[PDB]
């Protein structure tokens, strides 16, 4: 990767959910950073050699190991949509911040950085869409953005 | 007044990746079409067909593309905003993909997400949902939140 991609799930519950997006990691060089406590064991079978995968026991320790990120959270509390922002630097790490299945992201940190939160735009048919899906749509939009750079 | 975006799934497999997609579609007014046989027992506007060719028959002036790693163009490289248009996005079964003679004869509508060499495919729920967003921003989210 020119362009340094990392996808967050904090407290990830499902493990097909983490399985799936792992391999969408592999397949973008993205590096996949897991908040525990984890849902699920890592010898899960649903749930890996050609992805990058960093583990933390807090989101505090990921900001302050990366104290130059730029973090965005991936959250319907969002005002914007994902759209809405570069990710071509390249001299810069990009977080893209996701939340449990089922409650979302801390409530404190989404209202304490509401101009970094990203909403997909939805009907109002459905609360949110997979948590697997909106990680593809996040990584390929920054992929789109670099016009898919050493990818085939 | 909206763009008319269609998914095609030829004969899913799995029902979890189907669910995923019909959320998908609701959360798009996407119309889900679904190619039988399917591998599993049955706000989303869902058909099914006995067959892709009582498809195509059944939308003659369709504008179809089909979704395969035979593709040498991305997904990005149509426009999917003509609003007098009904656009189908085509996939595979997770395990075989799409019909071959079907991708040999329409290469030139045939799209490939592209990818690392580390990976055999995505998932499919997840190529799916890239493609309707794909469209969808392209639409600046038109009728959205
Ligand atoms: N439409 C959307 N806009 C922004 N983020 C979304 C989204 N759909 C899913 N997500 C992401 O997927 C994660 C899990 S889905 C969480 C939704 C849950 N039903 C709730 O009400 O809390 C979310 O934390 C967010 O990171
Ligand atoms: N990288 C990619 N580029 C284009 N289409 C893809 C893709 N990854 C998955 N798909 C779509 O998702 C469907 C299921 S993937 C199944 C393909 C299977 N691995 C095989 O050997 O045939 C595919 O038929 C295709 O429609």
């Amino acid at each position: 990767n020119i362009v340094a991609l990392h996808v967050v799930l904090y407290q990830p519950e499902i493990p097909a959910n983490t399985g799936n997006i792992a391999r969408t990691c592999a397949a973008t060089n993205t590096t996949l950073h897991l908040i525990r406590p984890l849902g699920f064991s890592t010898d899960d079978k649903m749930l890996w050699e050609f992805v990058n995968v960093v583990y933390h026991d807090s989101l505090e320790e990921l900001f302050e190991a990366y104290k130059k990120g730029k973090f965005f959270f991936i959250t319907k509390f969002g005002q914007q949509p994902h759209t809405s922002f570069d990710y071509t630097d390249l001299d810069e790490d990009y977080f893209f911040v996701f939340g449990r299945e089922t409650s979302g992201l801390p409530k404190d940190l989404i209202q304490n950085n509401m101009d970094r939160c990203l909403r997909l735009p939805m009907t109002e048919h459905v609360r949110s869409l997979n948590l697997s899906n909106t990680a593809a749509i996040l990584v390929y939009e920054a992929l789109r953005q670099q016009n898919y750079r050493d990818l085939k």
